[PDB]
């Protein structure tokens, strides 16, 4: 049966991982995956989530299932996080959230629950985007079409590539948007351009579809949400993916979330059954540890106190890192101008490097980065910063 | 686009969950979804589970990504289990292991690998077999075929039209069997009879696909594995959906693993690596916490020691209500003999009671039982026995 299966292609992000526990080439520095890492290199449990797990470890009584959409408190701080405390959405009851293993889960799930209960049969996609974006709708039978984004050039959002390459979009089609800190180019649209882009939305008719996986490392948690309330404000349905991944630095214990909104409870509940059958043949229900530690934090105010603090330190390493990546550049006579570089939020940064350079950058000097060119500055450290940007001078 | 959804049917077994936090009504009985519950009718977390959490607690220094097949000590401790120490399987690299969440997990992603890299089109499961095995099939586009099994007029195993039954099934279609404490009869092949379907599954050129979500409960570990073993040394291919939530008491942590095994390392590996391609557009990485717990537990002797002890404890006390629940039916002036509920193992029992005296006994007495007639013999305690069999009296 398994005789002529081909060796599938190796992941383009996670394939990264296989390549480094293969080099033996001591020194190696990785600007792969997006995960944080602190001053040391290290990628340390938060405090906050020790205390909680600690807590948990005191207080659970059972393992017994959880409901198919997870844990209820889970939801409501999901809910609150991303509309905001007194939301008309929440007080009208209209929007339902199910606890999933991770983001990628959340749109999973999103992409099964449209295949097979809706007429979608198209996503937009942002041209630059995370690529497993592509492969996860393809999945589900649902096509994948792009829309300018990135003006390679100057290193800046084509307001107007976007607007008119989506005018393509026909109603009922879903378009994809990133939250904030857009994967990978780093470059998100201003309030003006969002408000712009909900109004263009509803006109034409769109399904929203949001991937929020870096809330809180643009600006803050409530600005970083700034984009998706706008939405929310004029829109009577859309879906929501996100996860703690990174703000939690939970990666492993998979916590994320897929929130449907319709334009009334009743309609909200019946199509959220729908996405419950989904998950159902899927994995059933979610894992507990992981969201339960993050409704723990978010409903005590105490812990919650020092996970926003956490979460704030980490936002500004990495913006200091930044300012020290284009500065040692300049400083190791780099040849052209990175200072776009500091104007682009997030892990992230479309380096620009060419395929060939971000090749040569992990063959020679060890050093590996996206084949996009995408580089992680949360993997920059004080001591790799010069070793680095050294290489990168080198390949220029 | 949302207002046109229907809404979809409630799950048999999950959807007793929702009745029974919906009634008032005091002294309700659940004997419906699979979850073990001790002398006081509660389930508790284990204690050797207890202590793996205590050490993860103290020694985890990270959540970074696990890799997409989860962490492979677990995935070792798992081969362990199922093949034995020794195995040839797992001497000549045969076997690679991909932890998931659930068995349920597990299953789901062996659908999707079969769909979409071999010519499988049909799956064969029991009649009756878990609600779920149709509809996960299902979802990943496969057709689901039954073949008989359970005598309903002998309450035994029909092997004559078992076999009959599958002369049907074409070389390339997959074969589903239980490994033990079969879902939801209770009654298991005898070691002789998995002989026979191990050398009937090589001549036919069936793909065995085997749900081992029980491991333990009916006779032992190693025992319990038999079965599987006898299939596992005739075949060169294989497939196996195991679930840690009811031998570890972990529902809701979703531990579970899909295990493929191949002629040979390299056509596993191949293979393997469409497994992960799979489960990268699903949730991408399992989560680590449950998993963490049962390699913590099954590589430390001392541990170890202690959850086999756990294990036989529930096992036995199931064993002891089956035997209580037959004489106190027979001792509360029972209509006809239910004996032949001593010789099914695991958590439950096909009752035989129809549709309308489950109906009955939900509506009229607060006893809460699967509409197949399907009892949780583990839900059963010394004291909700007496009124639980004068419902059940009430309505013969
Ligand atoms: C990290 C990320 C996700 C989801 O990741 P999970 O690890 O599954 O939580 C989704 N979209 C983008 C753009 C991401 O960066
Ligand atoms: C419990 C069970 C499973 C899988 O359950 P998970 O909770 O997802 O681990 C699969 N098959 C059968 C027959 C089961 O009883």
């Amino acid at each position: 049966m398994f005789e002529n299966i081909t060796t599938a292609p190796a992941d383009p992000i996670l394939g990264l991982a296989d390549l480094l526990r293969a080099d033996e080439r001591p020194g190696k520095i990785d600007l792969g995956m997006g995960v944080y890492n602190d001053e040391t290199g290290k990628t340390p449990v938060l405090t906050s989530v020790k205390k909680a797990e600690q807590y948990l470890l005191e207080n659970e009584t059972t393992k017994n299932y959880l409901g198919i959409d997870g844990i209820p408190e889970f939801g409501r701080c999901t809910q609150e996080l991303l509309f905001g405390k007194g939301s008309a959405l929440i007080n009208d009851k209209r929007a339902r959230t199910a606890q999933t293993p991770g983001g990628t889960g959340a749109l999973r799930v999103a992409a099964d629950f449209l295949a097979k209960n809706t007429s979608v049969k198209r996503v937009w996609v942002s041209n630059p985007s995370w690529p497993n974006h592509k492969s996860v709708f393809n999945s589900a039978g649902l096509e994948v079409r792009e829309y300018a984004y990135y003006d390679a050039e100057n290193h800046t959002l084509d307001f107007d590539a976007l607007i008119n390459s989506l005018n393509e979009a026909q109603a009922g089609d879903v378009v994809l948007f990133h939250g904030c800190c857009h994967n990978p180019t780093g470059i998100d649209p201003t309030l003006e351009q969002w408000q712009t882009l909900a109004q263009l939305s509803v006109e034409k008719g769109w399904l929203p579809l949001f991937d929020f996986a870096y809330q809180g490392f643009a600006r803050g948690l409530e600005e970083d949400a700034e984009g998706l309330r706008a939405f929310a404000a004029m829109h009577k349905e859309l879906i929501v993916a996100s996860s703690y991944s990174k703000n939690f630095g939970l990666y492993n214990e998979r916590v994320g979330a897929c929130t449907l909104v319709a334009a009334d409870s009743e309609t909200v509940d019946r199509a959220f059954s729908q996405m419950k059958a989904a998950i159902r043949v899927n994995y059933s229900s979610p894992p507990a540890h992981g969201a339960s530690v993050v409704a723990t934090i978010l409903s005590n105010d105490a812990l919650r106190a020092i996970w926003e603090q956490e979460l704030t330190d980490m936002r500004q390493r990495i913006q200091r890192m930044r300012q020290l990546f284009v500065n040692t550049l300049q400083e190791k006579g780099a040849n052209r101008d990175f200072s776009f570089i500091i104007k682009q939020n997030g892990m992230f940064s479309f380096s620009g490097l060419t395929k060939e350079q971000v090749l040569r950058l992990r063959e020679e000097f060890g050093v590996y980065a996206v084949a996009s060119g995408r580089v992680n500055v949360a993997g920059m450290t004080p001591d790799n910063m010069a070793p680095l940007c050294e290489a990168i001078v080198a390949v220029l």
